[PDB]
């Protein structure tokens, strides 16, 4: 379920899209190659959809929104941290 | 730190400010009263800061508190925009 | 017209359509129908004297708008339920 | 009619009303004139389906209303000075 989607399964897709592989994702991340595989497998079954086959057509799409929840969640933290 | 906080906690917040204390807020969530007064406890840790002060028996927000509703209200606009968006595709 | 007249409903309206992006998918969500939500954007608009939509997108404004009015629910919603059980 | 429909010039009205004892009175407080406090008190009657008032002296159902109304009151002001700031 899209429901169950939560923000490190986000950063993680944006770094495979952005550096191109598992691997570099996961250099740039600081995190562990079965760490970036299992979380987009993880992914994929949430929207149920397939990602990588190089990015679908539908990653493309799911980037660029991505990118943008990415952002309003740091300007929350932003805010947050205002307080 | 403010890293640490995560969708659980923000949506127990929103249900305490919205219900206008613990238990109803967790009666809302289903969800044990001591678990959202702890996940409450645990958010004013992470953001360093009071939400809520207990001066005549329920709690009663903060200006932070105020402030964090409204803002938190607009990243989950946001985060169900994103799923309308994941559905579609 | 004025602020003063602006009732709950229009309020709700207001962030549904803040909520779901579109005046249709608000009317989804709300059980109304897109009329019925068409026309309470636009008395609101009259109203307050702001456009709150220019594929309609919220003006700065109303992203301000939809932060303040959550907080006038919480107090709303409450008050509208001891309305109900008087 | 509908609770959803009550607007925040109806309940400044309420107020003034419990708090003089008069829709004359209230009027004076208010700068308006007795018939605009006698018809939006009517407007807010039908919208609660609730007799406020039977001089006009509040019903039980007011009474209870009133403590609970004075805290939205609060709320409505503040949102007001926001929407007037946009």
């Amino acid at each position: 379920s899209v429901m169950n989607i939560n923000q490190e399964q986000l950063l993680m897709f944006q770094a495979v899209m952005e550096t191109g592989s598992f691997s570099a994702a996961a250099r740039k991340l600081g995190k562990v190659p079965s760490a970036v595989s299992m979380s987009i497998a993880n992914l994929e079954i949430d929207l149920n959809l397939t990602l990588f086959e190089t990015p679908t057509a539908e990653a493309r799409v799911l980037y660029e929104k991505t990118a943008q929840l990415l952002i309003e969640m740091n300007q929350w933290k932003q805010h947050a941290h205002a307080l």
